[PDB]
């Protein structure tokens, strides 16, 4: 079926709830004090991490090279504690995939999983109003509070959830090679 085991393991050690002033987010930490969250989320300087008011050392909200968001923002965050580093269990292009699961942490749902079945490589999504590409869509009702959620499948960590419009939902995809580490002003 889906695999069960192996989102419960990423949920357990590799995610937080994050809280800016947006709202409530699950957050995936991939390694070290480094996480990703929706770029929908607005970071600022600070973040409540498990409700823990944590200075974000740097924040990098991904895009193309057309110029095009792709929804997922990078952070690094002044905590004691290191993440596992999961970075093996991400994909190395981008794919379609089979029965996949969404996992949820936030204050009103310390823990769930939703089987969204199969993943596609959708591609350009007007999201919100802001166009966005390697977009991955799940043929499920995802709904408002789900934004961060983890989407995997057994060994592999494939996105974060970021948009719905109450029959579909869209994830914003991890590629392994967002997180491998030269000399470059980016802000
Ligand atoms: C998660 C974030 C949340 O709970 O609110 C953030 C303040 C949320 C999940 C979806 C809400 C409904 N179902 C979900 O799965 N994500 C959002 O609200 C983004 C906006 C949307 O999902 C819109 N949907 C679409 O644009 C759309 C387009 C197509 C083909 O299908 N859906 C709304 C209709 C909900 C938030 C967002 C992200 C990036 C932006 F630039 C603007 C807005």
């Amino acid at each position: 079926g889906p695999g069960f085991d192996f989102a419960q393991a990423i949920m357990k050690k590799n995610t937080v709830v994050a809280r800016t002033e947006k709202g409530e987010f699950t957050m995936l930490g991939v390694h070290d004090r480094v996480a990703v969250i929706p770029t929908h989320a607005s970071v600022g300087e600070t973040i409540y991490i498990n409700d823990v008011e944590t200075k974000v050392l740097d924040a990098c909200a991904l895009r193309d090279l057309t110029d095009t968001n792709l929804e997922i923002t990078i952070v690094k965050l002044d905590r004691n504690q290191k993440f596992r580093d999961i970075r093996h269990f991400l994909p190395r292009y981008e794919d379609d995939y089979n029965d996949a699961v969404l996992s949820v942490h936030t204050s009103k749902f310390p823990n769930m999983y939703i089987p969204v079945g199969q993943v596609t490589n959708y591609g350009f999504l007007n999201l919100g109003g802001t166009p966005t590409h390697r977009i991955l869509m799940y043929n499920f009702p995802t709904r408002a509070g789900q934004c961060g959620g983890v989407v995997t499948t057994t060994g592999k960590v494939i996105g974060i959830h970021v948009g719905g419009n109450g029959a579909q939902g869209f994830a914003a995809m991890l590629l392994h090679s967002y997180f491998t580490d030269q000399k470059h002003h980016h802000h």
